[PDB]
């Protein structure tokens, strides 16, 4: 099985191609943040919307949400979302899903296929929101480091996030709790 | 709340201090791998030992298992396990847990305290095993890159892992499935 190799190979998939970064970021670091953000968003949404989400399925979906980029590499969203490429890339991503986990035991094989081909729309939505939050957070950190090239990126991501908070109360609560002073200029918790 | 800052600040905590590495590794990359390994180990253990583990709790514990290193930094195991430092470091780690999540809503606050102060011994054991597997895997990748300085590290970690597989059948199965050709010299799944 290539599953363990793929887990470590995601470190060789860089994000933010074409942009200067003070800190390069790979898919494993991004996926770690998305898992943690997805969990936080889930807890807020559960409390606000009066429900319970299957957190095993949510966390496993967040964990693997970008695993196909070990084949596709990470295509940045301005390119992937171009109308010329949007649908072919989604067909490409589906082709990768179909071939990934070849020589696995049926416990892993079906559990991993279940994770990849998830049709829980709500888990997919939470992780999509977490993905946008993480991109905004990265843009915040780069601007904080002094990276003027990320100011316009931060602006467009923050504008889209603002619009999302008008329609998704759990995102507005997340923004209130965490995103109005980010990153922390003084990291008092270290002492 | 400092929770989101901490999630990203784990990227500034390096592992393997004092060892030459061709690729530097931070706690977020390590924790991503440990979450994924913990999940795989859990599925094997469930099938082999005739049980079901609460995978939400396992994954969340793996996600945060090293979060206190944002305060302590990452003390390498030859130092942390020294008899002079072993118990004081565990007391230090307990002091950090007690002060981390100050200004959070009770959904997050208690859920995060529950995660940190977990007393599920089996989840703690799975994550401890996943932590050792990940350290072995890193040593394998460095040796693969050509890093002779990690040969003796790989040997001692592989010896300890071998001994563990004699007592924990799910680890032996993991080793059989993934650790006899790692990393993959030819990454055929990319094409
Ligand atoms: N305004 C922008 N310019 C360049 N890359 C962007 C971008 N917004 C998002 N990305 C990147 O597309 C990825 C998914 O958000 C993100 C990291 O590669
Ligand atoms: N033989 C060894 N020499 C130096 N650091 C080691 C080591 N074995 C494990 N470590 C490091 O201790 C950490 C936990 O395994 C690991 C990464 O920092
Ligand atoms: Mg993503
Ligand atoms: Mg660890």
């Amino acid at each position: 099985s290539s599953l363990l190799d793929i887990i470590y190979q995601l470190r060789q998939v860089p994000r933010w191609d074409g942009s200067f970064q003070f800190e390069k970021e790979d898919v494993s670091q991004h996926s770690f943040s998305v898992i943690a953000i997805s969990h936080i968003l889930c807890e807020l949404k559960e409390t606000l919307e009066g429900k319970k989400i299957n957190k095993e399925k949510l966390l496993l979906y967040a964990l693997y949400h970008d695993v196909t980029e070990v084949v596709s590499t990470h295509i940045i969203s301005p390119v992937k979302k171009n109308s010329i490429l949007k649908d072919p890339f989604n067909a490409f991503r589906e082709q990768i899903k179909n071939s990934l986990f070849d020589n696995l035991p049926i416990t892993l094989s079906d559990t991993l296929s279940t994770i990849l081909n998830n049709n829980d729309l709500e888990i997919q939505e939470i992780v999509e929101h977490a993905d946008h939050v993480d991109a905004y957070c990265k843009s915040c950190i780069e601007v904080h480091r002094g990276n003027k090239d990320f100011i316009s990126i931060q602006r467009s991501l923050g504008d889209k996030l603002d619009n999302l908070t008008k329609e998704y109360p759990y995102l507005k609560e997340f923004q209130n709790l965490f995103l109005k002073d980010f990153p922390l200029e003084n990291k008092n918790y270290r002492y």
